[PDB]
């Protein structure tokens, strides 16, 4: 039992795709150098870290995700898969069945040149609510006041203000394996 309430998904017209996404060349570490959506919310007192994913390339095309966080002193590890979806650079979550509560999850790459950035769209309806957002990834923790900005206008496109948008504060541990 809740009340919630939520900035609209936007539709999907007006959410980019990487064009000739290459699968292979996406695989590897990248850190959540930035963060959007409508359920984020910047919270002073307690700011968002840093935390790394790991996307390898399964032989059937699929790739298996690991998130690496820091929380409650330790390394938190999240697993999941994501195939192939209805345009290359597009996914859904595999096993969608063994996550209670969830009925669709939606991944899109939107841009990257794999060697620095990517800027990825995640969209998913779990109790049926709308959630989505955005993830600036960076091969290394420091991206450019540019790029930021670039996220910050791709994000303010996409109906979210400027209190949904964070950037994670770098942190040493458990990220850097
Ligand atoms: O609104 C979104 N995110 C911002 C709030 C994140 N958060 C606060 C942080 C929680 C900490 N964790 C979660 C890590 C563990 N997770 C899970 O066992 C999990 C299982 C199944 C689906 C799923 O989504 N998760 O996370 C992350 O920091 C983390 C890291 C990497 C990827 C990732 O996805 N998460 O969350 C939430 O509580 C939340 C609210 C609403 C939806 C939602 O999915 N989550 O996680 C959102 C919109 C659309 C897709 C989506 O996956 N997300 O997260
Ligand atoms: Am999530
Ligand atoms: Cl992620």
């Amino acid at each position: 039992d809740s009340t919630s309430d939520l900035i609209p998904a936007p539709p999907l017209s007006k959410v980019p795709l990487q064009q000739n996404f290459q699968d292979n060349q996406f695989q590897g570490k990248w850190y959540v150098v930035g963060l959007a959506g409508n359920a984020i919310l910047r919270e002073d007192k307690d700011p968002q870290k840093m935390y790394a994913t790991i996307y390898e390339l399964k032989e059937d095309k699929s790739y298996n995700v690991t998130s690496v966080l820091f929380r409650k002193k330790k390394c938190d590890y999240w697993i999941r898969t994501f195939v192939p979806g209805s345009q290359p650079g597009e996914f859904t979550l595999g096993n969608i069945k063994s996550y209670p509560g969830l009925t669709s999850y939606l991944v899109r790459v939107v841009s990257t040149n794999y060697n620095q950035h990517a800027m990825v769209f995640f969209k998913k309806v779990s109790q049926n609510r709308e959630y989505f957002k955005i993830t600036l990834y960076g091969r290394t923790k420091e991206l450019t006041s540019e790029l930021k900005e670039n996220f910050i206008r791709f994000s303010k496109s996409l109906g979210l203000p400027e209190n949904h948008i964070v950037f994670p504060v770098p942190i040493d541990q458990c990220i850097d394996g």
